[PDB]
C-alpha cells in the first residue's frame, strides 16, 4: 500500500545521494520584497517537479491539516488579509514533515481575490517548506547564506525555452492502458 | 481494493513517463482578467477527462474535506460572494493530494445563483489544483511562464469539430454486460 | 462485497471502453435560462439509468454527505430558497468522487413547496455533477462547447413512443425468485 | 450474512433484468397538485411491495439518517408545517443509495396532526426517491414524459377486487415454523 | 449470532410465501377519526403476535432511535401533547427498516397523562410502520384501498371469545428447563 | 458468553412453545383508575419471575438506555412529577426489545418522594411494556379485550398462602459451591 | 476473564434452583414510614452476603452508571435532599440488570450529612433493587403481599448473638498464600 | 495480565473461605458522631492491609472514576465543604464493585485545609465501601447490628506496641532482585 | 511490554513478604502543623527510591490523570492557593492504584511562587498516598498510630553522611553500552 | 515500515557514538540581542541537513501537534506578536521528543508580516529544541558554556564558499528511477 | 518497536545498578533564590545528557501532555507570567513517569519574552523532574539534604575546559551511512 512500502538499499540509497546536491541557478528566481531587497525562492511548481523526479508520481502525498483565516481587515478602502496553513507531506515509507506556511495581501480592493489570493499562497508556502525538510535537493539550500553568495557571482543565463513538438495532443496514452490491463 | 492496490512495475514506468509530457495547445484557453491581462489555464472537463485516461475510471477518487462560505456580501443592489473549498485526489496505490479552490461572484442580483457559481466553482478549482500536483499531463505546466511564452508563439489553431455518428444512442453495453455477468 | 470487490480485467476494459463515448441528441435536453440564452443538460433518471447499464444495479452507490439551507428570504410576498447538497458516489471497488448541487426556488409563494423543490434539486443536481466525473458517457460532454455545436446541427429529432404491452403488471417475479431460491 | 452476501451470477442478471422493466398501468395513480395539474405517482405500499418481489424480505433495508422540521408556521389559525428526511436504502451486497423527501401539511388547524403528517409523509417519500435509483421497476418511470404520455393513450380499467378467500386468518404458520426448527 | 444468522433456503422460502398474504377481517379494527371517516388499523399487540409468529421469538428486534417531545401546550386549561419516535426493526440476518411514529393527545387535563399516551402511542406506532415495510402479512395491506374495500364486502364476526382451560398457572416450566440443561 | 449463545433446537422449541400460552387469572390484578374504570396489569416481580422462569436467571438482561425528568411542577402545594424511562431487554442470543415507561405522582406534597416514585414506577413500566413484545406468557395478553372479557366470566379465586417451611434461612448453600469449585 | 466465562451444566441447575427460594424471616426487617406505615425491607449487607454466598465474590460485579442531585432545598432552615442513581449490577457470564435508586434526607440542619446520607441511600437502594431481578432469593419477595402477610403470621424470632471466638484476628491467611504461589 | 487471570480452584476456595470470616475487635475503632453516640468503623489502613492480605498485591485494583466539589460555603468566618467520591475496585479476574464516598469538612478557618480534608477522606470512605462487597471480612460486619452488639461485650483490651527489631532499613532487597534478575 | 508482564512465583512471594516490612526510623522526618503538633512522614524521593528497589526502575509508572486549581484567593496582598491532582500509579502487570494529593500555599506575596508550590506538592502528595496502597513497605506505617508510638520511643540518631568517593563522574556506563549493544 | 523498524546492532551503535560528538565551529553563528549581549545558536537549515544525515531521510519526522498565538498588540502603530508551537520528531523506531518553540516579532507596521515571522519562527525554533534531545550533535552544545567559552578561544575562520559545478540541473535522476523501477 | 522492547536480563542488572549511584560534583550548579538561599540543580541539557547516555538514543521518550499559561499580568508597567506543563518520559518497554513543571517570570518589560522564557522553562523542569522518578542517577539525589550537605563538604573543583580537536566538523557519516545501507 502506501505508507507501508519499505524502500530497498538500492531506492535509498539513490535518493539519499540524490538530496544532498544543491540546486543550480535554473531553479532560483528573485523579487523585490517590499522594504525588503532581493529575496531568492524556488517557485511551487519547480519544487512539485523535484519531488515528481525524486520520489515517483506514487512516492509523496501531502495535505493539508488546518488553514486558518488570521484576519481579514480594511483600511482606507483597501483589504489587507492574512491566512495561515498548515501542510503535511509524506513518503511511501511513512515519513513525513510538516510545516506553516503565510499568505498574504496588502493591495486589492476586493474582498474575495484577497481571500484567494492569500489562502493559495498560504498552501503552496506550505508545502514547499515542508519538502525543504528532506533536503537541499528540495530547497533547503536557498536557506544558506553561502549558496546564496555563490550563486549571485556566476553568469545570469538567459531563462530557457520549451520544445512544443512531442507535447501531448490526444488523451489515450497506449502503454498506460496495456499495462493496466495486463496488471489486473 | 481501492487504496491497497499497488502499481506493477509496468503500470508505474509508463504513469511516470506519461505524466512528464507537457499539454499541447489543444488544451489551453484564456480568459480576460478583471483588471489583468491574458491568464491561460484548462477546462474542468479537460483535466476530469486525463485524469481518466492517466489513471483509469477507477484508479482516482476525490473528495471535498470542507466547503467554508468566506462572504456574502451586499453592495448598491449587487452581491459579492466568496467560497472556499478544499478537495482532495486519491490514486489506487494510496497517494494522495489535497489542495484548495476558490469561487468568487461578483456583479449578479440574486443571492442564489451567485452562490451556486460560488460552491460550484470553488471545487472544480481545488479538483484542478489537486490534480497538478501529480505532474505537468495534468495542469502542471500551465504555470510554467516558459512554456506559456512558448505556447503564444505558435498559431490560433481553428475550433474542431467532433463525430457524433458513434455516439451512444442506447443503455445497454452488450459488452460490459457480458463481461459483468462472468465476473460473479 | 461493496468496497472490496475488485473489476477483472475484461470488465475494467469494457468499462473504460464504454464510458469514454459521448452521448447521443436523444439524452439532451433544453432550458430558457432567466436572462441568458439554451442551456443543455441531462435529466436525472436519463443518468440514474445510464449509471445502472453501465456498472449494474450493484456496482455503484450513492449518499448525500451533507446538505444545508443556505438562504430562505421572503420579498414581497415570495420565498426565494437557496440550498446546497454534497454528494458522495462510490463504485464496488472503492472509487468515489463527491460534488456539490445547488437547488434555487425563486417566485414560489408557499414556504414549503420551495424549500422541497430546493432540496430535491440540490440532490439531484449534486448526483449528476458527481457521475460527471467518471467520463463522458455519464455527462462530461455536456459541458465541451465542440460537442455542442456538432449537437447543434443535427436534426431536430421526433421524442420517441414507448411501448408498454410487455410493461411489469405483477409484483412476482419468477426467474429473480427461482435464482435466489438457490442462492441460500 | 446481511451486508455481507454477494449475487450469484444467476441472481445478478435476473435482478438486472427485472429491474429494466417499466410500470404497468396498475400502479400509476393521481393528483391534483396545488394549483397544478394532474401529477402522477406510484403509492408507497406499492413500492414496498416491489421492493421485496426483487430483493426478498431479507434482500433490502432502510434507514432514517436525518429527519429534521424545517418550519411550524400559524397563519389565520391554520398550521403550515415543513419536514425534511433523509432515507437511506441498502441491498445484501453493500449497494446503497440515499436519498431526501419532503413533506407538507398547509391544512388543519391542529399542530399535531399537521406534524404526523408532514413527518410520515416525508419519510416515504424519501423512501420513494431513494428506491427510483434501482431502476425503471421502482419507480424511476415516473419522470419520463415519453413513458407519461403514452401511459394517459391506454384504456381506463376499473380498479380489481382482491379476493379474501385464502387470506390468513390464524397466526401459526406450520411450515414456516418446521423450516426454523429444522434450521437449529 | 444475531445479525449473523442467515436463513437456510427452506425457511427464507417459507417466509416469502408467508410475508404475501393478506390479513382477515378477524385482526382490522377501526376508529372514528376526528372530522374524518372510519379509519381502519391493526392493534399493536396483534402486530407483535404476527411477527413473533413470523420470524419467532429470536428472529426480530426493535429499538427505539430517537423520541422527541414536539410539543406541549396549553389552551383553555386542557393539554396537546405531540410526540415523535424513530422506530427500527431488524432481523436475525442483519435485515432492518426504520421508520416514524407520531404520538397524540389532545382534551386531557392532566399533563403527566398527556406525555404519557403520547411517549406510548409513539413508540406504538413506529413499531407498527417498521413492521408494514416486510410485506402484507404485518400490515402493509391496511394501506390498499381494494383490500379495504373488498373487507367491508364481507359479513361481520362477533369477537370470539378465548378459552382458559390451558393457560399458563405456575411459572415452572418443565420442557424448557430440561432443553435449558441438556443446552449446557 | 452473553450476546454469543445460540439456543439449540430444543431450547427454542420449547421457548417458542411456552410463549404463545394465555396468562391464567392468578396474575393479573386490578386498579381504579382517576376518571376511568376498572384496569388490569400484571404486577412487576410477577413480570420479573416469568422472564426467570421462561429464559433463566442468565438467559435475558435488561439496561436503562435513558430517563428524562418530563415535568416537576408546584400547584396549590402540591407536586406534580412526570418522569419517562426507555428499558432495554436483551436475550443470550442477541435478542432485544426496548420500549417506553412513564411514572406519575399527583398528590403527594414532599418533592423527593414524588421523585422516587416517578423514577421507579418509570423503570419498572418500562421493563414490563418490553417484555411484552417476547409473546404472550410474559404480558402481551392483558392488551387484548377478548381475553380480558374472557378472565372477568371466572370466578373470583382466594388469595393463595405461602408456605414458609423450605424458605431459605442461612447464606451458605452446599450445591452451589460445590458446582462452582468442580467448574474452576 | 470475568464476563466471559459460561456457567457449566451443574452450577447453572444449582443457581437456577437456588434463586426460586424465598427468604425466611431472618433477614425481613421493619420501618415505620413518614406518612405511610410498616414497611418491610432487607437490610443492604444482608443482601451483598447473599448475592456472595450465591454467585461467589468473583461471580458478580456492580458499577454505578450514572447519580444526579435532584435538588437541595433549604425550608425554615432545614434540607431537603433528593438524590439518584443508576446500578448496574452483571454476572461473569455477561448478563446484566440495572436499575434506579433514590435516596432522601428531609431533616438535618447541615448540607452535607444530607447529601452524603442521600448519595450512599441511593446507591444502596439502586443495588438492592437491581439484584431483586436475578430472583427471589435477593429480594424478589418483598413484594408479594401473599409472602409478607405469610410472614407477619409467623413468631418474632429473638435477635440471634453472633460468635466471635473464631473471628479474624491477624491479617496473614496461609491457605490464601500458599495457593496464590501455586497459581503462578 | 490483570484482568484477564482467572482463579484456580484452590485459591477461589481459599478466598471465598477467608471472606466470610468476621472481623476482631483488633479492627474496630469508635468516633463520638455530631450529636450522635458512638459509631464504630474500620481505619483506612488496616482495610488497604486486609486487601493486600486477602488478593495479594497485583490481585487488586482501585481507580477515582469521579470526583465533584458539592459545596464549599462561608458562614461566620468558617468554611463547610462537601465533595463526593466515586470509588472502583477491580480483582485480577476482571470482578468490580464501585461505590460512593463522602467528604465533609465542618470547621477550620482556612479553605485549602477543609477542602484538603473533604477529598481525601471522600476517596478514603469511597474505598472502604466499594471493598465492603466482596465479603464480611473486608468490612461487612460493622453494619450488622448483632455482631456490633457481641463486639461491645467483649472486654475493651489495650493497644498493642508494635516490635521494630526487623523493620525495613535498607532499600535494597537481595531476594527481590534476584527473583527479578531470573525473571528476564 | 508494559501490563503485559505476569510475575513467576519467586518475584511475587518476594514482593509480598517485603511489601509487610515496616519502615525504620531512618525514612521518617517530622514537621510541626499550622497550628497543631508534630507530623510525621516520609519525603517524596525516599518513597520514589523505595518504589524504584521494590519493583525495579521498569516495574512501575505513573501518571497525573486531573490537576485542578481549587482556588487562589489574595488577601491583605498575600497569596491563598489550592491545588488539587489525581496521581495513578501501575504496576508492571497490570495492577494500579490510584489516589488524590492536595497542595497549599497560604504564604508568599508571588502569585507564580505559589501556584509552582501548590502544583509540585500536589503531584507528589497524590505520588506518595497512591503507592501507600501497596503495603507498609511504602508508606502504609504512619498512619498507624500504633507504630507512631513505637517510634518516638526509639531513641533519635543523628543524621548519616552520604559517601561521596564512588559518585558518579563521566556520562559514559561500560557495562550498560555493552548488554545495550548485545541486546540488538 | 516508519514507527515500526528497529535499529540492527550496527546502526544502533553507530549512531550513538556519532549523537556523542560536539559541533565544530563551522556550525554556531552569534546574534546580538537586544539590551543583551552574544548570543550562539545554530541555523535551522542546518539542524535539518544534520538530522538528514544522521537518521536519513526515511529516519525521522516531525509534526507541530499545536499552534496558539498567545498575542496579537498595536502600540504606537506598531505591532507586537508572540506565537507558540509544540513540534514532535520522531525516530523511525518509535522513538519521539516534542517541545515547545516560541516566535516573536517586536517591529513591523505591518500585522500579516509580523504573524507570519512569528509563527515561522516558532515552528523552527520548536524543531530545534526538540531535536536537541537527541544529543549534542543536533544541537544540545549550544547550552553548555564549557563548550561555548572553548569556542570562543579558537580561530575565526572565514565563512567557507559553495562549489557549484556539479550542481543539480536536471530534474530527471537516472539511478534513482532505476532502483524504484527494480523495486516493483 | 518501541513501547514493546522488554530488557534483555544483562541489560536490565546493568541499568539498575547503575542507576542507584549518586550523582559527582560536576554536575551541580547553583543559583541564589529571590529571597533565599542558595539552591542546588541539574542543568537540563545535563539531565537530557545522562538520560541519553543510560537509556540510549532510542531507548527513551518525551512528550507534552498539556501546557496551560496560569496567568499574564501587568504591575507597574512590568509582566508577571507564570506557566504550568505536563511532561511525560517513557522508556522502550512501556515503562513511563509523568511529572508538572513552572515556568515563572518576573522581570522584562516585554510580554512575548515573558511567555517564551515560561514556557521554555516549564517544558524543561516538566523534564527533569519527570526523570528524577528513575533513580538517582538521574537527579532525585539533588533532593536529599544528606547528599547535599556532604557536596560541600568537598574540594570545589574548577569547569572542566571541553577538548575540540575531534569536533564535528562535516555532516557525511560514514560509519552510519554504511550501516544503515547494509540495514536495508
Amino acid at each position: 500500500c502506501f505508507g507501508q512500502c519499505q524502500y530497498t538499499a538500492e531506492e535509498y540509497q539513490a535518493i539519499q545521494k540524490a538530496l544532498r546536491q544543491r540546486l543550480g541557478p535554473e531553479y532560483i528566481s528573485s523579487r523585490m520584497a517590499g522594504g525588503g531587497q532581493k529575496v531568492c525562492y524556488i517557485e511551487g511548481h519547480r519544487v512539485i517537479n523535484l519531488a515528481n523526479e525524486m520520489f515517483g508520481y506514487n512516492g509523496w502525498a501531502h495535505s493539508i491539516t488546518q488553514q486558518n483565516v488570521d484576519f481579514v481587515d480594511l483600511n482606507n478602502g483597501k483589504f489587507y488579509v492574512g491566512v495561515c496553513a498548515f501542510v503535511r507531506v509524506q513518503l511511501k515509507d511513512g515519513s513525513y514533515h510538516e510545516d506553516v506556511g503565510y499568505g498574504v495581501s496588502e493591495g486589492l480592493k476586493s474582498k474575495a481575490l484577497s481571500l484567494e489570493k492569500a489562502r493559495k499562497e498560504a498552501v503552496t508556502d506550505g508545502l514547499k517548506r515542508a519538502l525543504r525538510s528532506f533536503g537541499n535537493a528540495l530547497g533547503n539550500c536557498i536557506l544558506d547564506k553561502d549558496y546564496l553568495r555563490s550563486l549571485n557571482k556566476l553568469p545570469r543565463q538567459l531563462p530557457l525555452e520549451v520544445d512544443l513538438t512531442k507535447a501531448k495532443r490526444q488523451d489515450l496514452e497506449p502503454s498506460v492502458e496495456e499495462a493496466r490491463y495486463n496488471s489486473c
